[PDB]
């Protein structure tokens, strides 16, 4: 059994794939194990001015994404979280940008771009204070409660929960600020997992900030999914993920992604022993504006 450190270094590939043809970027990553595979959802945008969602064919090596296929999916399911709810035998696909404030779909096979179900209402809520609205929600579980985590782009971070019994279904309106910060510094992208293989209840969360030298992770962790979450590796100089020790040649940005999940369950469960991000970065070189950041997969191994 692992712990994870206050402090945290990295290595990195290089980019794991280019755009589907048509597409400035691939984003907001959400994996899981499966099949002894990995399937991978994103975001993506067009060399236009359009918003997608698609998944990538199931692969079985890091090395294999790039020859991965790339499937545009009929719905968009922007900043997507996928993962399988065990109690009720049914694969998750959470987003945003949907008919409510958040939205899932549900299959029972995640493999299909477009085999998912119409959405259903995730949440229905607004939040003061900020500009875009709720954002980049995620969604992890315990024994007794499902919990909604998401962010506004405004420095804060929100958290709802419903009995696990409940799930899938609507928070509904209500969220808890449970961090909040300058804008810069808990930004978006926010992401929980279950620390497996701890003798206490250990979770970790990870929230995207803004950097004077790019996008970076910031970490915080909590002894229970309804308590409070203290600061771990939480500066831009000794981040979670960052330009300060990534190891990454390619990119400045470590960006909107998915720790890689031991399990595909509601858990979010990550092995300790073997911390991999996937990410998203970008040559620092090309800054153009229009959302056409030209964002791809990467992914970091913890030393
Ligand atoms: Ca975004
Ligand atoms: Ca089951
Ligand atoms: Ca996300
Ligand atoms: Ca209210
Ligand atoms: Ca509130």
């Amino acid at each position: 059994q692992c712990g994870l450190p206050s402090t945290y270094s990295w290595t990195s590939t290089g980019p794991l794939a280019e755009p589907k043809d048509g597409w400035a970027s691939l984003k907001d990553f959400t994996a899981v194990p499966y099949n002894g595979q990995y399937l991978v959802y994103a975001t993506y945008h067009d060399t236009g001015t359009s918003w997608g969602s698609m998944n990538f064919g199931l692969f079985s090596n890091w090395s294999d994404m790039a020859t991965a296929s790339q499937n545009a999916m009929t719905q968009s399911t922007v900043a997507p979280t996928l993962f399988y709810f065990e109690p009720k035998d049914v694969w998750i696909l959470a987003y945003q940008w949907g008919p409510t404030a958040f939205s899932y779909l549900t299959s029972s096979d995640p493999t299909d771009a477009n085999g998912w179900s119409s959405p259903q209402p995730l949440f229905s809520g607004s939040i003061s204070d900020s500009d875009t609205g709720v954002i980049d929600q995620t969604v992890i579980g315990d024994s007794t409660t499902m919990y909604l985590f998401f962010a506004g782009d405004n420095g804060r971070i929100y958290r709802a929960s419903m009995p696990i019994d409940q799930f899938p279904g609507d928070f509904g309106t209500e969220s808890e600020i449970i961090l909040s910060d300058e804008r810069n510094n808990l930004f978006e992208a926010v992401q929980v997992y279950t620390v497996s293989g701890q003798s206490k209840d250990t979770y970790l969360m990870i929230v995207e900030a803004i950097g004077a030298q790019g996008r970076y992770f910031r970490s915080f962790t909590a002894d229970s999914l309804g308590g409070s979450w203290t600061p771990q590796a939480a500066t831009e100089s000794a981040p979670f993920a960052g330009k300060a020790n990534s190891g990454a040649t390619w990119t400045d940005d470590i960006s909107h992604g998915d720790l890689v999940r031991s399990t595909p369950d509601q858990t979010m469960s990550i092995d300790p022993c073997n911390l991999q991000l996937l990410y998203q970065g970008r040559d620092p070189s090309l800054n153009p504006g229009y959302d056409l950041l030209p964002y791809r997969p990467g992914l970091l191994t913890l030393k």
